[PDB]
């Protein structure tokens, strides 16, 4: 079982005060923090063997290639993978739905062909499908939602069509906590001649990636929001689609031979890197893989779990605030208070030491759905604790009174 | 006047020994080392203030997001661009320079016009001009040498002509060393109706670059090789054609208006910059602009130049050993032993703890030119010595007469 005394106590940016407060992070659903074994990761990186990689010409760069493509394995084993030419390295999550959107949607849609996305989406799963679909003159459709912000299965099958060519829905998302039937999804999507791209940017921090159970065929991640360095991604797909796409950017490394006209490409993973890579973040997000599987996904996603089911009982004790999305669901809240801005709320917040978010996190069409113009959200993960959520809680208690004094007063 | 023994002592990496030898790194045009004020700016950033970026709702984000857009201003400073709007951060030159190509190429080309490179271009100046003539029907042309690896202005005015829309050159070749006369490949590019695309991975790190004084349309360059971290880059580009050029990439943060169909773009530079930005990297890179224009990049090429002109004379020396290229140089030498094939000279080397190169340095073409398959290279930086160099020629001296021996008892 998991002793969070002893996992904040690898974290070294939790210590410290904000507006003389200890500070309460609770915005990890916008970015994570960095144990020590990562960030120490890339100081030894640097220190001791960093060099460019793929020659092993001479002893650090051997080193270095050793590090890069020993990550590479890291990420496939971490979501069972079956191939390291399945597992690309992107600068994140946007950048590998922009490949697939690119590379795949790009040159296999036509006229009458349809993308199906839904409502609850993250810009980075909406706008490439937009511009796909622009680009060929194909149909972009959106996947319904039930009044708790759910996905039913029928709505998926009423939506989805022999006309689909592709599904790309998110595997949880970061406004509603929802976490989406993909394994089922992606029977759908199958039996109608259709591939899914999944977003996995709030799935794999927070719980266990098995790509070989969820059938995905493609399937994105970023390094910044799972302990590891910001600037890296990766970009699952099934080795025989990848295969058949072309590159999404060209240039050294990707190239096998290089005519003054014609080139031809090396073989996978390779064929999606192009220029010197992201060596050190990429080692680094190697790293924060060991780190996570030391303490364990499936204990990870009970803490929050916990957290998350005492976080809303917590929140329906207090009067006039409502919370977006559904009773079950991942590390995170997002709500308003009746009558006080969101943005006035997280200022507040700051100011007893408490990060949270607020805005359209990304997702203006669910935030038209959920007819609000923006929203807080506190979000958890495996460093956070129910004081900090009774911190929150009491904060924003105060928060209410505060405003509804300055009401009087005014 | 800079003096080395300090600015070694600066780089951790240097002082270690490799097969019993002291490491004497002489690879730095493949990548170079880090000072400690760059990597412990990465340690200060992931221990004391990450968060994301461009909310400011809460302590840590502000600082963040001084510190990531606070290096913009470093890097718009450091190539004298006149605005923060013409800098973008991307992954690296290789992603600058596709960039241009997608956004600007594949929008202005059609049947006719022409895209003008060189024969010394790397890979990364060579493909994506390749694949956005293709799909335009454009045509692509290559200025020629002249026999020392340097180009003539006047083939320069052959080539490109008014149907000329986009010369792309390199402003520093990594294999020949050569500078390229980019400020007046410019005129030339702007007297026929083109923009000038310069690919400045190889002369950012070692020399002043001043995009006003050589009125490039674009520029291109790459962190790793300016001893800032993996993973970053930059484009520079005029802000009118900027802000005329679609984005070559959809998401989040490069959005203003997002609805179920279409979307508006924020202004520049944000516009080119979709999904959570490398935010670590980029902080990096401007350490590593402070740390260089501490030095001086003046100082910084004079004493390559010095290293260079020590090289050229003590290689002349050598018996059997050809130097490709011009004698006016940057700080690198590519070269062949007689009769030894360059991947053994690397692996000998790398024996004796030296580190360099063997292969094509992704310049195809330029082999062909040169009419070898493969070349060595040693490439220098400002922690680089003449001792260094004399333990270079020494060892490829006992190199030279092993093989011999080897040869005579065979
Ligand atoms: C002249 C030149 N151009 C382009 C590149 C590609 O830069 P990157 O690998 O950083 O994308 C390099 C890297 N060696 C280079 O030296
Ligand atoms: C569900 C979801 N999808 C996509 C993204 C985009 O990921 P990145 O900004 O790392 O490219 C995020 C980031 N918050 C996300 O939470």
């Amino acid at each position: 079982h998991m002793n969070i005394t002893d996992i904040r106590e690898q974290f070294p940016i939790l210590h410290q005060q904000v507006n003389g407060h200890d500070l309460v992070y609770l915005d990890s659903a916008a970015t994570s923090q960095k144990p020590r074994a990562v960030i120490e990761t890339l100081d030894k990186y640097y220190n001791q063997y960093n060099s460019n990689v793929h020659r092993g010409v001479h002893t650090l760069g051997t080193r270095a290639t050793d590090g890069y493509e020993g990550a590479r394995e890291k990420v496939r084993k971490f979501i069972n993978a079956k191939s390291m030419a399945e597992i690309i390295f992107t600068k994140g999550t946007t950048t590998s739905l922009n490949m697939v959107a690119l590379s795949y949607a790009r040159a296999n849609l036509k006229p009458g062909d349809e993308v199906v996305i839904t409502y609850m989406e993250h810009h980075a799963n909406i706008i490439p499908w937009q511009q796909a679909v622009k680009a060929t003159g194909a149909t972009l459709k959106y996947i319904p939602l039930q009044e708790d912000g759910t996905i039913s299965l029928e709505d998926v099958r009423e939506t989805v069509t022999s006309n689909t060519k592709i599904v790309a829905v998110s595997h949880v998302s970061n406004v509603l906590g929802t976490v989406n039937p993909i394994k089922e999804m992606a029977k759908i999507a199958h039996d109608n001649g259709a591939v899914i791209v999944v977003d996995g940017a709030q799935s794999t921090p927070h719980m266990k990636i098995d790509v070989q159970d969820l059938d995905c065929d493609f399937f994105a991640l970023s390094s910044h929001k799972m302990c590891g360095p910001t600037g890296v991604g990766v970009l699952y797909g099934k080795k025989a689609l990848l295969e058949n796409m072309e590159p999404a950017e060209f240039g050294g490394e990707m190239i096998d031979f290089v005519g003054l006209y014609e080139s031809t490409w090396k073989e996978l993973p390779w064929k999606f890197e192009a220029g010197t890579p992201i060596i050190a973040g990429a080692i680094g997000l190697g790293a924060a893989i060991d780190f996570l599987e030391e303490i364990g996904l499936d204990e990870i996603s009970r803490h929050e779990h916990k957290l998350a089911a005492y976080a809303l009982e917590r929140f329906r004790q207090l009067d006039g605030v409502t919370v977006y999305g559904p009773e079950e669901r991942a590390g995170l809240v997002t709500f308003n208070l009746d009558d006080v801005h969101p943005h006035d709320v997280a200022t507040v917040l700051d100011a007893e030491g408490i990060a949270v978010r607020a805005g359209h996190h990304a997702a203006q069409p669910l935030m038209k759905w959920l007819d609000v113009t923006a929203t807080a959200r506190a979000s958890f993960y495996l460093y956070n604790t129910e004081e900090e959520i009774d911190k929150l809680v009491e904060a924003l208690q105060k928060t209410k009174e505060y405003f509804t004094n300055v009401f009087v007063d005014l």
